[PDB]
């Protein structure tokens, strides 16, 4: 997981509006959004992570092992039961709840974090540069 340690800053999106609206968060936040560009924070303390996300508009943390399990709230207030894997050197977090899954893929290329977000047919991608 080392490559992913770090502070990282979005830089282009794609299809955010269509991903909030596949889980339902109202057009306000989903205007919100559409403006706002997270920082990403990753950090180990041994098989602990942490990841951090910071914006003017909400903050999240959560904390995990690879592997296990988790109860999560999510940004837009969903309880999810979450699991972090590390698959293909990619890092997958699912989310399931109520039935439901949505999937964040976190994988490096060129040096730059790309994130997909999956829910039903919408997918969204999110580009994040390393802050030094
Ligand atoms: C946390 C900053 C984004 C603000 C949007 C809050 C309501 C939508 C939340 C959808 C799930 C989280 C999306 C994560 C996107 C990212 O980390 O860039």
């Amino acid at each position: 997981v080392d490559a992913f340690l770090g502070t990282w800053k979005l830089v282009d999106s794609k299809n955010v509006d269509d991903y909030m609206k596949s889980l339902g968060v109202g057009f306000a936040t989903r205007q919100v959004a559409s403006m706002t560009k997270p920082t990403t924070i990753i950090e180990k303390n041994g098989d602990i992570l942490t990841l951090k996300t910071h914006s003017t508009f909400k903050n999240t943390e959560i904390s995990f092992k690879l592997g296990v399990e988790f109860d999560e709230t999510t940004a837009d207030d969903r309880k999810v039961k979450s699991i972090v894997t590390l698959d293909g050197g990619k890092l997958v977090h699912l989310q399931k709840w109520d039935g439901q899954e949505t999937t964040l893929v976190r994988e490096l290329i060129d040096g730059k974090l790309i994130l997909t977000l999956t829910h039903g047919t919408a997918v969204c991608t999110r580009t994040y540069e390393k802050e030094a």
